[PDB]
């Protein structure tokens, strides 16, 4: 799965519903800064939640819980072409549940979920 269709696919799944949340708190974690951020130079302390924004909108993120399973369900069709491929992105998430295990802030829950998001799968 080429990563042009990596963030076409995660964005048109829900375009409608990102831009919500970079209204939300002023601009968008990724438009934030080209690559002068810190964990993959759009954002990091206001992309653990500008952008875990899009998370709660697909009933993942309630408050504090972060979660994985609606995720699990659009992997299925936003990485459309492989079975495998779409195996190998559900592990990935895990990788990022270990490491954020839950914050209690939801910025950090969130940078901590996005950092490895960015590390195994970059998108
Ligand atoms: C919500 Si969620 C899957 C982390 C999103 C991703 C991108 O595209 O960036």
């Amino acid at each position: 799965i080429d990563q042009d269709t990596v963030v076409a696919k995660y964005m048109e799944y829900l375009m409608p519903d990102i831009m919500p949340c970079a209204d939300e708190l002023h601009i968008s974690e990724d438009i934030a800064t080209n690559i002068q951020a810190a964990k993959n130079g759009a954002d990091m302390s206001q992309l653990g939640c500008l952008k875990a924004c899009v998370m709660k909108r697909i009933e993942m993120l309630k408050g504090t819980e972060l979660y994985v399973e609606p995720v699990y369900k659009m992997i299925e069709v936003v990485h459309a072409g492989n079975a495998d491929d779409i195996q190998l992105v559900k592990g990935i998430a895990n990788e990022c549940i270990e490491n954020a295990k839950g914050e209690t802030d939801e910025c950090n829950i969130g940078n901590k979920y996005t950092d490895c998001y960015i590390e195994k799968l970059f998108s």
